[PDB]
């Protein structure tokens, strides 16, 4: 380079701040001294360097003068989305009012406090607004290391949540607070009009998050519709939220932080539309640049500290900022405590060391620091250039060294830190077990032939993985109990979650519980009297909104098709969507002429714009008049049926009454009367009404978002329940396995049955009420299974070697493909009709011929509430299909209790074995069944005998029916989750009894036979055996004999 | 292709009847038996010396999937499944001729001199 | 801002250079 | 991860600017033999940190690459386009078939 050649040094010095922030965050890793403290201090060496050596300011002039505007618009956007989008969202919105109270009210309070104090303490003389704008910046808080040690230490999660959402607010409110008080100070703008000030309020406060979500809702959209892209999902990110702050903060001045919090706060909330991976890469991304900002901002406060304020002080200034420090840490302390009494009667309240903990973890952050290099910029005074800078970095020197250093001291006093016994006792076990299969394979390695000269010196390298932490009876026993029910429903709450079964908020509900039950005294989790209820309910005027939407859209049923003229031509052009296109098109054009005759009203080029105006007017009452020609002609008085189309004639007839009153004008009608002439507003503002003739559009679109909430909150209440009726099971048979003390057993399965049986009737009752979202989500399951256990089986065959990495690659990237559009499916889906759900049965699906004979066969009933439709002992005469309703089934087979809803079947053993039938069932709502006759079903069965036989399909499903049970209770802790005992189940088959005296090897490839209903004995003891029953590994070998009262059927698997 | 596309088709068949066996998911639309993923297959679409060609190919193929095999449980490296799996290529191409020679190939690693 | 404050403008380009590079290769993903 | 990757990208621009201002010499071939060598060498790495820098210098490239081509199209109009003869386009056709 030569004469005027710039070769950018801002990048040296920017590289040079990321090895030194690099090479302070290695060597301090165990200092409890934070890393910015160094950074500050290596800033302020470098300043003073750069101070005497001229060759240094050269490449430390244009970073520390930054002018203010690029300062704010490159970082703050950056430190405020990684804030938000870091934060647990769903925690924070469960207790939104008390943090948005605790942050807005005593941000307030404190910063006037602050300002009071310094406006009379310091000898400075300062106005009202500079004390404002000094206590904007000193309120402001930063809690990153607070928020890390209550994570780690695993205490007190909704504390660190509170702490999160707090600093979150308070930084946004202190920004705007700051923003004003400057504009005031900076910047006099005369006086100060009540309505004008109204005005700047409203806008500041309110446009700026209503711009942040319209932002949020529009990115969301559009990135739910990407599929195998990162780059573009990443690069939409960074513009959209870049865009976002800077058009919020330049163009229709607004508050660009909050419209950056909001969408933020959006953006994570729905975050299943990004693919996973792509959020784990972008975590990590806002991590980094969150942490390279706050590294350059660190290093070049001290250097413009050095430079500049170092130069104007006193002796007098560091009394002032002991005084100041002293001050701020009792005021946040006694806003705390005042606000207490309110946040702790209502919401979820505090406790004493969680007020004192939030009081000492206020760490000043970067904000206040990128605020006081925004005012020392800002002007050319000590007065407040100097001192601002300079008590700034002082308190936050102070609280880093301090508070930083004895947050943990301060933890261990109040006994916050302490470990439970429990989970010491559980690191003790895993690190014994881990110890245990390290020998293990150290033996088989030492058994080897061919790693026998290794040095054995590994043992004590073998990374032991050394155990961190270092160190009236029935009371007792109920308690015990009553533990084990709890550890044994999370780890089946557990075992289901990682499945990929029981979702994520129903876990941590259910984790909850289970820990609120074990806190309280004698009562078992989940009393399902109401913590079971609101979930499922789902119940508020969103529900209002939705039977408002649903009345309001009305429409003739059907329209008459006259004869006359062309008939059919017209009516379908009337009805197609084409007209509405049209209309929609006609309303948007004419939208532009209305707001392009309101800014010429309000504010040749003039005779151009008024011939334009008005030919677009008159193409739009042409367009118009056709429109309504199309319809009315054939409907006749069938257009004036449906009141909405009124709205439009009376539009069409006012914009026609001002077309013909502005054209001429010479008539006669109005003229000399008070009208258009003198004040032609009343013949262009009506023509905005027009723009409300498309909201019969927009009430349907509506609908379909309500839907979807309350598919969602259904959804999700849904889930749960299942979740608990499974984990219910599980542990039934648990509890059978340990306690063994009798009169407890019962203590524990009276209320796991009781509250299993509320939940099944609940659900059974909220499913009924709304026929169309439960269809949606079982389709969603079915399709989220099937896809779960695809994608299983490619990666089995890719690790048998079968498949190289291109298909593999190929076929994932299919099924994720089919995924993600699946996450975006339709709310609702149409019941289907009776006749596919009769079609569909499983037993029976398959050849079209018996589907035949059904259908043609078989009768349809209707029923009440109350009425018995079938009666206990009464003999098996024909099946049952539950095509709508619910039923009750009471009776003797323990006297069992359960419900059925659609698509079950009822009489299957009856019919299959002739036995009277098993228990009484009555109708809890008006029913509808398939009623299929006991001699039908013989004739049935004689016709068809294939392999696959119809008798040989039903029995299969009887046995599978049967033999779960079993199974399930060999589970002596072993785990099965209920369901993979499912899929070992299926492979089996039923026992093709050619001759009686089959001699089943019993192999170590069989596992499980099960004898269903029938006589089996053993080769040596033949023992007799009854079903239902396990024959177990005793009996060794399997013969068998032709029975003769009942057909012995046996189901084994291999 | 062919077989791995019918292997996921059988296990989806066994899924959706195990499936339509519960009880709680009955009334599921089961149109998913063409929204299910179906995974449609791409690419749309003297004896002595052919049987020693074959068992040329069969030890190839053998040699492949061990190499997986160990690699996958991470014993085999990169380099060396890259080196061995070049190697059963080549072999391949050749004709007549068993993988792995090892009278120079497996020569000059073991070598180490420069 | 009054006087001489200048805002960066480089921001709206680059964001929108990458607004339209994301829509060019959403739109074009099939055409060759 | 956070130091490796500030390192990385560090290392890689004091390198090119570096080696191109101060001590004159071939910045862009010092950067090349500095990413082989950091290919090849890449054990040290931690996995989930490699993968995550794949991608990282992924878009980066991406996003020069866009910048870039945006550019051009603005100059090119506004000032190539002033200056240009019917002979300019029979050279361009005899320049591409040359090369
Ligand atoms: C540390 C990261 C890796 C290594 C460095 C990566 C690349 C660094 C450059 C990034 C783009 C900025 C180039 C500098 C601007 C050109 C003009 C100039 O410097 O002359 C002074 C320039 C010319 O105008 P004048 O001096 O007023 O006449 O001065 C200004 O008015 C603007 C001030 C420019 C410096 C602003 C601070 C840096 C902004 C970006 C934040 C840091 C990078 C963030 C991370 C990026 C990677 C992920
Ligand atoms: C006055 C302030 C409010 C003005 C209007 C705000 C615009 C609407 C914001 C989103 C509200 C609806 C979200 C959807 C929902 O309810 O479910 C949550 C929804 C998730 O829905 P899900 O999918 O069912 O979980 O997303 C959220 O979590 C939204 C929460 C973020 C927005 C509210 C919090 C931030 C408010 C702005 C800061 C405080 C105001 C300061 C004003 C004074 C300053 C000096
Ligand atoms: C698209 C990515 C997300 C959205 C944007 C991210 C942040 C963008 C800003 C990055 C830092 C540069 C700030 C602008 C420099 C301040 C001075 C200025 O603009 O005035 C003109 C500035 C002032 O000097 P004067 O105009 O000569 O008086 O003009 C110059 O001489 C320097 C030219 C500055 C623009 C250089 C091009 C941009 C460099 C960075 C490459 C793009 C970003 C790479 C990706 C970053 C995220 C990973």
């Amino acid at each position: 380079d030569d004469l005027h050649a710039h070769a950018p040094k801002v990048i040296v010095f920017i590289s040079g701040s990321c090895l030194f922030g690099a090479i302070s965050r290695s060597l301090f890793k165990k200092l409890p001294i934070p890393y910015t403290v160094v950074l500050l201090i290596l800033g302020a060496i470098l300043g003073v360097v750069a101070s005497n050596v001229p060759l240094v300011e050269e490449h430390t002039r244009d970073v520390a003068h930054m002018d203010p505007h690029v300062l704010l618009q490159i970082f703050l956007p950056v430190l405020i989305f990684e804030s938000a989008f870091a934060m647990d969202v769903h925690t924070f919105m469960r207790s939104f009012s008390q943090v948005c109270i605790l942050a807005l009210f005593g941000l307030v309070v404190a910063s006037v406090l602050t300002a009071v104090l310094a406006m009379n303490l310091f000898n400075y003389n300062w106005n009202f607004s500079e004390a404002m704008m000094f206590g904007a910046i000193m309120s402001a808080t930063d809690p990153v290391a607070v928020v890390a040690l209550l994570k780690d230490l695993g205490a007190s999660k909704q504390l660190g949540t509170i702490i999160e959402g707090e600093s979150l607010l308070n930084d946004g409110c202190a920004i705007v607070i700051f923003n004003v008080f400057m504009k005031m100070v900076f910047f006099p703008q005369l006086t100060s009009t009540v309505g004008q000030n109204v005005l700047y309020f409203l806008q500041v406060a309110v446009a700026g998050p209503l711009w942040g979500y319209a932002v949020a809702k529009v990115t969301v959209f559009f990135l739910s519709h990407i599929f195998n892209d990162a780059l573009v999902e990443i690069t939409i990110t960074l513009a959209a939220t870049y865009l976002t702050y800077y058009i919020g903060d330049i163009w229709l001045e607004v508050s660009g932080v909050l419209a950056v919090v909001v969408l933020g706060l959006i953006v994570n909330a729905e975050k299943t539309s990004i693919s996973p991976e792509v959020e784990v890469f972008l975590h990590r991304f806002w991590e980094m640049l969150a942490y390279l900002a706050n590294t350059l901002i660190f290093m070049m406060v001290g250097v413009v500290v050095t430079q500049k304020a170092l130069v104007a002080v006193d002796k007098m200034d560091w009394f002032y900022l002991i005084i100041l420090y002293l001050a701020i840490t009792i005021i946040r302390g006694m806003v705390i405590s005042l606000f207490s009494p309110i946040l702790s009667r209502i919401g979820y309240g505090l406790t004493w060391r969680n007020a004192v903990i939030m009081t000492w973890g206020g760490l000043r952050g970067a904000v206040g620091l990128a605020l006081a290099l925004v005012v020392e910029n800002l002007a050319g005074n000590d007065v407040i250039g100097s001192k601002f800078l300079f008590h700034t970095a002082g308190i936050v020197v102070l609280t880093l060294v301090i508070n930083a250093t004895t947050i943990q001291t301060l933890l261990r006093i109040l006994g916050m830190s302490d470990i439970s016994i429990p989970k010491r006792l559980a690191m003790a076990g895993a690190v014994r077990r881990i110890h245990e299969g390290q020998n293990r394979t150290l033996n088989m390695l030492k058994s080897d032939r061919f790693l026998a000269d290794a040095d054995w010196d590994i043992a004590t390298a073998a990374c032991e993985i050394s155990d961190p932490y270092s160190a009236r009876e029935f009371a007792d026993m109920m308690e015990e109990a009553r533990l084990r029910m709890l550890k044994a429903e999370k780890i089946s709450y557990w075992k289901q979650f990682e499945h990929g079964m029981l979702a994520r908020e129903a876990l941590r509900l259910l984790v909850q519980h289970a820990e609120v039950a074990a806190d309280e005294k004698d009562q078992f989790i989940l009393v399902d009297d109401l913590k079971k209820s609101w979930q499922i309910k789902g119940i508020y005027p969103w529900l209002k909104r939705k039977l408002e939407d649903l009345i309001s859209e009305k429409k003739i049923a059907a329209i008459p098709m006259p004869k006359y003229k062309l008939g059919k031509l017209m009516y379908k052009i009337c009805h197609h969507m084409a007209f509405e296109v049209t209309i929609n098109i006609a309303i948007v054009l004419n939208i532009v002429p209305i707001i392009m005759e309101f800014v010429v009203q309000d504010k040749s080029s003039l005779q151009k714009i008024e011939d334009a105006l008005r030919i677009s007017n008159y193409v739009f009452f042409v367009i118009y008049a056709i429109e309504a020609i199309v319809k009315i002609l054939g409907l006749g008085r069938h257009y004036i049926v449906s009141h909405w189309n009124k709205f439009d004639a009376f539009i069409l007839v006012v914009a026609l009454v001002d077309i013909i009153i502005a054209e001429t004008l010479l008539k006669g009608s109005i003229t000399i009367n008070l009208s258009s002439i003198k004040v032609v507003k009343l013949f262009r503002l009506l023509r905005g009404l027009r723009m409300l003739r498309l909201t019969k559009a927009l009430i349907p679109k509506l609908i379909l978002v309500v839907n979807g909430k309350i598919n969602n909150q259904l959804s999700l209440g849904y889930d749960v329940g299942k979740g608990y009726i499974i984990g219910e099971e599980e542990v039934g048979k648990i509890i059978d396995r340990m306690v063994d003390n009798k009169k407890i057993l019962r203590e524990l399965k009276h209320i796991s049955e009781t509250g299993r049986l509320q939940v099944v009737k609940e659900l059974g009752l909220l499913q009924r009420e709304h026929p169309g979202i439960a269809v949606s989500v079982k389709t969603r399951q079915a399709i989220r299974t099937i896809l779960n256990h695809s994608r299983e089986t490619i990666h089995e065959l890719q690790g048998a070697g079968l498949l190289d990495e291109m298909e593999a690659h190929k076929l994932e990237l299919t099924v994720e493909i089919k995924m993600k559009r699946l996450m975006n499916a339709p709310s609702s889906i149409p019941p289907p009709p009776p006749e596919n759900l009769l079609k569909n049965v499983s037993w029976l699906a398959g050849d079209m011929k018996l589907i035949d004979f059904i259908k043609a066969r078989a009768s349809l009933l209707h029923f009440d509430y109350g009425e018995v439709i079938v009666r206990e002992g009464d003999e098996s005469d024909g099946l049952f299909l539950i095509v709508s309703g619910l039923v009750k089934l009471y009776g003797k087979s323990e006297v069992f209790e359960d419900y059925l809803t659609v698509g079950n079947v009822i009489g299957e053993m009856g019919v299959l074995t002739k036995k009277p039938r098993n228990a009484t069932v009555t109708c809890e709502t008006t029913v509808q069944v398939y009623f299929i006759t006991a001699e039908d079903m013989n004739i049935a069965i004689d016709t068809f005998t294939l392999y696959p036989s119809l008798e040989y399909r039903l029995w299969r499903v009887v046995a599978i029916r049967i033999a779960t049970p079993l199974i399930m209770e060999q589970m002596a802790f072993q785990g099965w989750t209920q369901e993979k005992v499912k899929l070992h189940l299926e492979r089996g088959y039923l026992v093709d009894l050619a001759e009686s005296h089959f001699q089943f090897n019993i192999d170590a490839t069989l596992e499980d036979v099960i004898l269903i209903n029938g006589t089996a004995y053993n080769a040596h003891t033949r023992e007799e055996i009854r079903s239902p029953c396990l024959i177990s590994r005793t009996v060794h070998k399997l013969t068998f004999q032709y029975t003769a009262t009942e057909e012995p059927r046996l189901f084994v698997v291999r």
